[PDB]
């Protein structure tokens, strides 16, 4: 699976070991094994949500399967904890986009998962 | 729903006010109030659009519904008229992709809209 | 088209002329005019992969059709091998999610290519 974040918080405020902690609960999260999952956070973003610029983040979850209803409302609770907790972001600003990718869809290693 | 745009403008070359008009010209566009409606601008990039890097811009527009064939030529050109006006990018050099979002792939406020 | 790779290398290993490369090497490989293909790349990115900040890769390609099983196995070991030889990244640290657009979902130049 594939994480990513984008968000107008600064930099300097995305602590020490975000990404190792973001890849270690979603390995738990999706079931995957965590060599298997990539992370991004984008720090700095010139970004508005409901026409303010307090702290936002708007998100984004690829995963070949691991995608549905309640699975979605649990990663949102996890996600939306984790950048509430670790960078300040209230979760009523927090938008993810979940996306089932099919594995012929996503490349990796000179070829697809198919 | 969400709207980004990646451009190689400059961030300097970006008006005071744009997230906001943004903002406010998708919520009348797309129906959905403005306190729904997140953007996001990213300046400066390193891009090219048909090998020539003259200012362009690629964005995308994610919406639970309300999108759809004329909608989406509606939205264009609405879209593709505030990047030529504010950011002075031609039309012919600026691609947005369109997401209609199922509601139970959206998070938000620890859930989904599901 | 569009493709867009997103790394954590940094801006100065990446070669001059790469966006072109990207371009003429696209616009073969998905029998589209170069005219018709956009490329962003974005150096210096805060990620992981498998939990490690060794430099890797996170990318898309968006295009209207030719995507499919075996021009995707094609487009990845075409990819992967641009982005070992040019910014010396290990394949399996890439991953690439292709999407096949709808011509409605494809906003260009006040409109879309419906
Ligand atoms: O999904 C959303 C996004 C923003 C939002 C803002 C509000 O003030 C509200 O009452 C509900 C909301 O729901
Ligand atoms: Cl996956
Ligand atoms: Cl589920
Ligand atoms: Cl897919
Ligand atoms: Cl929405
Ligand atoms: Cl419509
Ligand atoms: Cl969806
Ligand atoms: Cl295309
Ligand atoms: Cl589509």
């Amino acid at each position: 699976p594939m994480f990513i974040v984008n968000t107008n918080v600064p930099r300097a405020s995305v602590p020490d070991g975000f990404l190792s902690e973001l890849t270690q609960q979603l390995a738990q999260a999706t079931g995957k094994p965590p060599q298997y999952i990539a992370v991004h956070v984008v720090p700095d973003q010139l970004m508005a949500f409901g026409g303010s610029s307090e702290p936002c983040a708007l998100c984004s979850l690829h995963s070949i399967g691991k995608i549905g209803g309640a699975q979605n409302r649990s990663y949102s609770k996890l996600l939306c904890g984790l950048l509430a907790e670790r960078l300040r972001i209230s979760p009523d600003r927090v938008y993810i986009n979940y996306y089932d990718m099919n594995a012929a869809n996503v490349g990796w290693n000179n070829s697809t998962f198919a």
